[PDB]
């Protein structure tokens, strides 16, 4: 996750990302007992989205600004199995959409 965040951009580290929960998700029923499947998808979920917030959270405001609707989504995905993703990036699309409104109303004679 650490080298994937400072080689990809926030598009690119999503998309690799949501592949490697899948890549782990097969891995774990290839090798594991069922009752550590979830513990095991959660610690790469924690490792590699939750540990790097912050550098998807600095792009989140570039990807909603330029309304991005594939890496919005992918942002979300990943964002939403995360407790403290999600309210950054209603913060962002919050301002995005305070911003657009206050420039539609505030130009009327």
């Amino acid at each position: 996750a650490s080298n994937l965040l400072q080689e990809s951009n926030c598009s690119q580290y999503m998309e690799k990302v949501l592949g490697r929960l899948k890549d782990e998700e097969i891995r774990c029923r290839k090798y594991l007992h069922p009752s550590s499947y979830t513990k095991v998808i959660h610690e790469c979920q924690q490792r590699m989205v939750a540990d790097h917030l912050q550098f998807l959270h600095a792009e989140c405001h570039n990807i909603i600004r330029q309304e991005k609707k594939n890496d919005m989504a992918n942002m979300y995905v990943l964002l939403r199995a995360v407790s403290t993703g999600l309210p950054h990036m209603i913060q962002e699309l919050q301002n995005h959409i305070h911003d657009e409104g206050l420039r539609a109303t505030s130009n009327l004679t």
